[PDB]
């Protein structure tokens, strides 16, 4: 019932999957296994998000209890931004798996185009923001194409089988285009009705590159971080335009979020700690949204980000 | 007066030059050297606006005459797209120098992080979005850093005294920052009130790299190109907001919008087919706009963009 989208690597990766971003370890887990059992069969995790040991506890429960096949999980990872050096992404993949239970990854990413120093896993990890020097923020000069190429021999090791960028913008996607062995088959960035990117949408459609959209819910996933500009906006839950139209079809405005999404081609990753969310985060593909609905929706396109390096360190990935 | 802005490469270069962008091939030798009468010393130009050898005649007769020596101008031009193949960069800048009618050019730029199929010079000069087929555009994969290390050869032979880069959005020139021996010493980008990208401009000064401003005025460059976006735009000299401070202060909008540039450091490069202009274009530097000034114009910021290649093929240069 969840179509499939076939990646350029041949592979092919669920449309509908469960995000792991701040499930607590407490309870994620037991969380990624409901979710198997509510159907879901993709799980976008990170090292970053501290909670891979736990996602694979779950796919493992699943595993064992015969409810699943390692096969049948699509496991999606990411490399974080202290491990760009080549020696040390196998390095931070194979603490992936290790953590994971598993033997590969079926989609592996760059998670942002950012080079933090390198920090021995032994010494923390996941490491956040900490560069080795307190809390500065300290950078390494490894161009982007260093770190895909690595990925792209771990692809041919067969410890990945699809590799992909997260956060990347145009002009840096195209670039790594051009050095790429193996095309990034996946292009991962935050996309809701408030920041639209069509442009960067259209442009990787075309070239090939499937898309996953996060934060479809928009601020929802960062005001319990205390986040000022997320408190700041009007939720799109009750936003009168995306309210209007889940009305007319009779339909949660949350499925209109997400719909709006799948119907063009992108893959969605809804995160939630809630039991009833799983099945209806899952199920939104019942109805057809017009080009009037779409225009109506094109309007909220402010280009108001929720995860932007800038905040971190005036990084300028998206500027 | 025309400070000088010292370059990360060790060069003084003019804050203030004569733009040579479609500069009439009939007329360009006498404008050039008017303009070198006016003082100005450094000269914008460019393999893709078609006039370096007119450009050159300019300079030439001026040296001649006695008026200046060569060290005394700064003369900058770019690589087209066309041209980025490390091995047609050594042949694309002896065709510049051969125009130019000089040993070296004080600042050489990638014109945009684009690479066009390459065209011998022979069968079509300057190129334009002719990449070898018809109407079509055609692309090679020649990564930036391959690009940006072949012009390292040619400043380490003496071809080049500094070398940059043009139309590169903030996450670009972070990874070629990664990768580059010889720091990119300037960014050259579209700059004025209706695109600020004030983020981009902090970045690049902050990483060391000067920021030199092209279209100053906008719209108004394009509007004889006849270009949709540009026409249907309200002008800035025409906008309230400038004309109320350019009123203030008794002086043209032109020079409060280059005024407003220089002031935080961003080199201008004012191109005028006319001589009262291009007097005044050099001799704007008489007053300082405060911060009230400053946040009034900083109200403009719509990131309007009357140069993105997005418009030539769906480049996803700025996306
Ligand atoms: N590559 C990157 O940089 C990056 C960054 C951020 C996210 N991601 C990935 O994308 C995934 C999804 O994005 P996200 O987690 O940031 O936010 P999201 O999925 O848009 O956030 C969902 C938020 O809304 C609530 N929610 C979930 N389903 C709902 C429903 N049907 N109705 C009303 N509220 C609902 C959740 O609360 P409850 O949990 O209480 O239900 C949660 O606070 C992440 O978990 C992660 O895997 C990647
Ligand atoms: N790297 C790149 O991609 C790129 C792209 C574009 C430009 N550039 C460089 O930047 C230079 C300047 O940019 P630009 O020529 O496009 O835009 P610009 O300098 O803003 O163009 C000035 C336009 O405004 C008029 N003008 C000039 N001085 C004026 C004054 N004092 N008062 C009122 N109007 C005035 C000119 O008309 P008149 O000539 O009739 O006086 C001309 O049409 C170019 O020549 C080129 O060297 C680089």
């Amino acid at each position: 019932s969840i179509p499939d989208i076939k990646l350029s690597s041949g592979h092919l990766m669920p449309s509908i999957g469960f995000g792991c971003w701040k499930l607590a370890n407490a309870t994620a887990g037991e969380q990624v296994y409901q979710a198997i059992k509510a159907g879901y069969r993709l799980f976008d995790g990170a090292e970053d998000y501290g909670n891979e040991k736990e996602v694979g506890d779950g796919v493992k429960r699943a595993i064992d209890e015969g409810l699943v096949k390692r096969e049948e999980i699509f496991l999606t990872s990411k490399l974080w931004n202290n491990y760009h050096d080549p020696k040390n992404v196998e390095t931070a993949l194979n603490k992936t798996l290790a953590d994971l239970k598993v033997d590969y990854v079926d989609l592996f990413l760059i998670a942002f185009p950012i080079a933090f120093k390198f920090v021995p896993i032994e010494e923390k990890y996941p490491p956040g923001f900490y560069c080795g020097d307190g809390n500065n923020f300290v950078y390494e000069d490894v161009p982007i194409l260093e770190t895909w190429k690595a990925l792209e021999k771990l692809v041919a090791a067969g410890k990945i089988k699809s590799i992909g960028v997260s956060n990347f913008p145009g002009a840096l996607l195209l670039d790594l285009l051009r050095g790429a062995t193996i095309k990034p088959a996946v292009l991962q960035v935050e996309h809701h009705p408030y920041l639209q990117q069509p442009k960067l949408i259209e442009f990787a459609q075309k070239a090939g590159v499937t898309i996953t959209a996060y934060s479809s819910f928009g601020p929802q996933s960062f005001v319990e971080m205390n986040q000022g500009r997320a408190l700041n906006t009007p939720t799109l839950f009750a936003h009168d335009t995306i309210k209007a139209i889940a009305a007319k079809y009779n339909k949660t405005p949350a499925e209109v979020l997400l719909r709006w999404a799948a119907q063009r081609g992108i893959a969605v990753i809804p995160k939630s700690n809630l039991p009833e969310r799983l099945v209806q985060n899952r199920s939104f593909n019942t109805f057809d949204l017009t080009k009037e609905d779409f225009e109506e929706i094109a309007k909220l396109d402010i280009g108001l980000r929720f995860n932007d390096p800038w905040d971190w360190d005036n990084i300028p990935i998206f500027v």
